[PDB]
């Protein structure tokens, strides 16, 4: 189907390679950053980015999909340099990112209303940029699917009809939120194949999982290194396991790592003693070592990497 | 010099003149704007910012306090433009405009480092410039008083410890929110007489008034035009009520007006019928002119628009 790159002419499904699927080069709350620009800096953000993409790309990563949108503090500006210092691959998505409710904005607005917010973002460009929104980011946690954020689950998969880009999902793998986002959205219509539900590899139930992928979407085995939700050694025997039990067509891995987080649980204070080895790398360093170490072999790793990926966008 | 204004020295708690308490240049969503700027259009809400303000000065109104913080969009740059093609004296306010919940960068943060934010904007400026805020804005809704909402409150309080500015707060008449800001601020040493109970105007409930104006808290009558909430003459007969009863004193009145209001229940169509004399001198036009006929002499006025707002800022 061809894929929209952050300032770039563009590249074919099958021409994305070795991929990251969910990666922030930065997130922030819009609101706080826009009214308290003194406690953000971008030079020092700027290269937390690079430093991460360039060493990133080292180890053969072609492509990182990052579904920083709205309520994350999506930059298309700031993307756009990343690549210009980089030349790295950015798929920049669109949608709307929250747990309760939904901006006061959107009182009384059609669901309609919101999925040409993420059209607009696909078809015409993004904040007022040429660049296009190669996907939908929607979210899902503790409170459960509350009514604005049915709204928006509803708004991605009319967005998806109309456009056919891949859906997204934040999820909290112990309230069954992602299996009720891939339920609402089949029913809508929406491709089971064009869905990635993330953030399950927060669990170690591996009979919830596997009722995801069974319903034919990808299963987002997606925080590799936020020891806070799960520990690594316990993530690799998990993930190791699925692939045992041949779900390598289902599986999608990443670290969800934010290069910089403004986030009270990311201070410059808190990972160091809570998420030490928490790298945009840290797939490579460990995960991937890990599997090889228990025979698992290229051919898996490159469906986990590239093959999924590019049928997710394709 | 202790008041501060908007592209303006600061000026003593008196010759502030006749003053409008509570009004909006402007109202907008910070994540909404950044992510779909299409939606907006400055031209035109610079035009109509100015033009309501010029009006209003036409009327002798000589100053104008904006209580848009984070939440609705504040832009201390915009109103900049507003006052160098008025000349008004604008006064900006610090704070936080929350429902329910903090947006995710205050998660674990205290109470303590928030007030830390206010104060930046009241002794450094408003978005990294010299215009200092003069007052911090609070609020509650249909909700209630949920967590993070007291956590601003507590907050706020703080601020006016160490800064000396009062506090305005938005609350709703129907479920006590009011009464509870009003417990809340005093406790933390804030001076009654440096609060302000505002919407109190939206309901009829003469009871529930005169209990929160028993503590020395100012009650805002603020909300004249938005018939959603109660009828212009209902209204001027709940003031009138409680001016014959010498609760003069503490009376504050404004529109709350957004000469660009964001949410989608002021939309353009569905203008006349729900708020069609909604304007910035709705109350020079209808309510004064009513009240002086029904027995209330212009020192009282003077009183309720000059004096009062003295007593505030000092
Ligand atoms: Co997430
Ligand atoms: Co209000
Ligand atoms: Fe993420
Ligand atoms: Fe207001």
């Amino acid at each position: 189907m061809r894929i929209p790159l952050v300032g770039k002419d563009s590249i074919e499904s099958k021409d994305i390679g070795f991929t990251l699927i969910h990666e922030h080069l930065r997130v922030f709350s819009e609101a706080v950053r826009q009214q308290w620009p003194h406690l953000y800096n971008e030079d020092e953000e700027f290269r937390n980015a690079v430093n991460e993409v360039k060493r990133a790309m080292q180890f053969g990563v072609k492509t990182i999909v990052d579904p920083t949108v709205m309520g994350l503090g999506r930059d298309i500006r700031f993307m756009e340099k990343v690549v210009k210092a980089t030349g790295i691959n950015l798929v920049a998505g669109t949608g709307i990112y929250i747990y309760i409710d939904l901006p006061f904005y959107f009182l009384n607005r059609s669901i309609d209303e919101i999925a040409d917010l993420f059209i607009h973002d696909i078809k015409e460009g993004i904040q007022g940029t040429l660049n296009k929104a190669g996907f939908v980011k929607i979210a899902a946690d503790e409170p459960g699917i509350t009514k604005d954020v049915e709204k928006v689950i509803r708004a991605a998969a009319i967005a998806n009809k109309e456009t056919k880009v891949p859906i997204i999902t934040h999820s909290n793998a112990h309230n069954n939120t992602g299996l009720e986002q891939q339920r609402i959205l089949t029913e809508e219509g929406v491709d089971p194949g064009k869905i990635l539900i993330g953030h399950l590899g927060d669990t170690d139930n591996i009979d919830y999982i596997k009722k995801i992928a069974d319903k034919g979407s990808f299963i987002g085995l997606d925080r590799y290194g936020l020891d806070l939700f799960l520990p690594v050694d316990k993530r690799n025997e998990t993930t190791l396991r699925l692939i045992k039990d041949g779900y390598s067509d289902k599986i999608m891995i990443s670290h969800d790592y934010c290069c910089t987080i403004d986030l009270g649980t990311a201070k410059p204070e808190y990972k160091p003693k809570l998420a030490p080895r928490w790298s945009i790398t840290l797939i490579f360093e460990d995960t991937i070592p890990f599997l090889k170490r228990n025979g698992v072999n290229e051919e898996v790793i490159a469906t986990i990497f590239k093959e999924n990926p590019k049928k997710f966008f394709s």
